[PDB]
This record gives C-alpha cells, structure tokens and sequence, in this order.
C-alpha cells in the first residue's frame, strides 16, 4: 500500500476524499497547526521518509520546512497542488511584484483545482487504479460544487458597493477573485503586522462604508474590533480558512470549512 504524505489538514482530507482508502493518507501540519510557520519533528522525519508521494500547497507555504524534504525515498516526487492557479500576490498594492499569497483553496474554482492536479499524481504513483481516483474525482468535485455553489449564488445578489470581503489575515483573496469581490485586510499572512496595514483598512473602510470585518480560527480577534470600532463597522465573527478544526468543530473537513465560511460570510453580507 502506498503512502501520500499532505503538507497540511486541508490537502489530506481532499486527498482522502479522492483515494478513499485506496493509499495510505498522512498529513504533515496536522490540524490545529499554522502551515506556514511549523516545526517539524523527528517523528515527522518518518512521515516523510515512509511517503511515495509528496503534496505540497506551494505558493511559499512550506517555504520554511521545504528542506525537510530531503533524503527522500527513490522515486518519490514532491507535487504542487496548486499548478494553473494564477498567484495573486501579498502586496496590496497589486503594482508592485511580491511573494505569493498562498490561500488558494478558499475558491470553488480552485477547489475543482486541486482535486484534479491530486487526482492525476494520485493516478501516476498508483496507476491500477486510474478508473477509481477517476470516479473518485468527479463525484467529489460534484459534492464540493452543489453545497458551494448555492452560497456562491446567494453571494451574487450582493449590491456592488458592498461587493467587500474584509478580514484579519489576507486569507479570502482568491474567494474575493472568484466571486468577483474587493479585498481588504489588516496583514497578509498570520505566521509574519503593520500599523500602516491598518491605518489604511480603517480608512478603506470608513471611505466605502464597509460594514463588517471578520477574524480567523487560528489568530487574534483583537485587531478586528479595534478595527469596527474605529470603522463604525461590526466584527463579523469567526471564519475557518487556514486548517481544519478539530473533529466536534464546524470544519472538521475541507467541504465543511468551505461551507462553514462561505455561509457566515452570506450570512453577514445579507
């Protein structure tokens, strides 16, 4: 039996739903863990020398533990699940080049995205299988799109001048994209926060009248009230977007985080 290490929670349970047993799913960054700033372990060592196959985020999410995948077993491949998502960067200031804003899977479009590049390195390591990764794929693909798809569509019916997801970390970028929203932040990535970030959300804010601001499941709410009260704008909640919760939490998988979030943002919004 094969064995497919994850980088992190959401790429081991889109795995999972695509191999249904058929490999050995394990997860590096378990769930409860920032992906971006992690230790690995001398357990984690076993992890990655007992993998075939590798799934990485990319777009620098494993930038800092990348060296870790070395010494490798013969013939295992490291893969970007993320290949044909164009990078949308961490400058706000979209003039300028930056690093890569790695939160590529809050997106219904991405999502059919990564099922597809795992689906098919799925299908290369075990190759016996194609015709059920195949199935696998598609009735998975299908499941994500009729829960996603009808908050998408409640999305929609948002007045244009409200068009505006606002949020701690810069993790709705890509949803923003997809849907065809504005984005608005107060730091790109949690594991790195400006003051100047900030000062300009709040004015952002104030001169669209923005009313809600959100913050995340693994950062600080502090900033976000700050932010309303300074903005006259309401804290929006908490929205789950950088790891699966934990099991008796609202996003125990990658389906349920997206709809989880997706659904306290219409919720708000409406």
């Amino acid at each position: 039996k094969k064995v497919v290490l994850s980088s992190f929670s959401i790429i081991g349970d889109i795995t999972q739903n695509i191999a249904k047993d058929l490999v050995t799913v394990t997860t590096l960054v378990e769930a409860g863990n920032d992906a971006h700033s992690y230790q690995v372990t001398s357990a984690d060592a076993i992890k990655i020398q007992n993998a075939d196959l590798i799934l990485c985020n990319g777009l620098h999410l494993e930038e800092t533990y990348m060296k870790y995948f070395t010494n490798l077993k013969k013939g295992t491949k490291i893969i970007t699940v993320t290949d044909g998502i164009n990078p949308i960067g961490v400058s706000e200031d979209t003039s300028v080049d930056s690093e890569p804003n790695p939160h590529a899977w809050m997106s219904l479009t991405n999502a059919m995205i990564y099922i597809e590049n795992i689906r098919k390195a799925l299908t290369a390591l075990d190759p016996s299988n194609a015709k059920k990764y195949e199935l696998n794929a598609r009735e998975y693909s299908e499941k994500i799109r009729n829960s996603i798809l009808p908050l998408k569509t409640r999305i929609e019916k948002v007045d244009p001048e409200k068009r505006w997801f606002v949020t701690s970390e810069g993790c709705l970028v890509y949803l923003a994209e997809d849907f065809g929203f504005k984005s608005l932040y107060l730091w790109p990535i949690n594991s790195d926060r400006s003051p100047s970030m900030m000062r300009h959300a709040i004015n952002q804010m104030r001169s669209h009248k923005i009313k809600f601001i959100f913050s995340e499941s693994t950062n600080s709410d502090q900033p976000a009230k700050q932010v309303a009260y300074e903005t006259n704008a309401s804290y929006g909640g908490v929205l789950y977007v950088d790891s699966l919760s934990k099991p008796d939490g609202p996003a125990p998988t990658y389906l349920d985080l997206l709809r989880f979030s997706l659904t306290k943002i219409v919720d708000t919004l409406f």
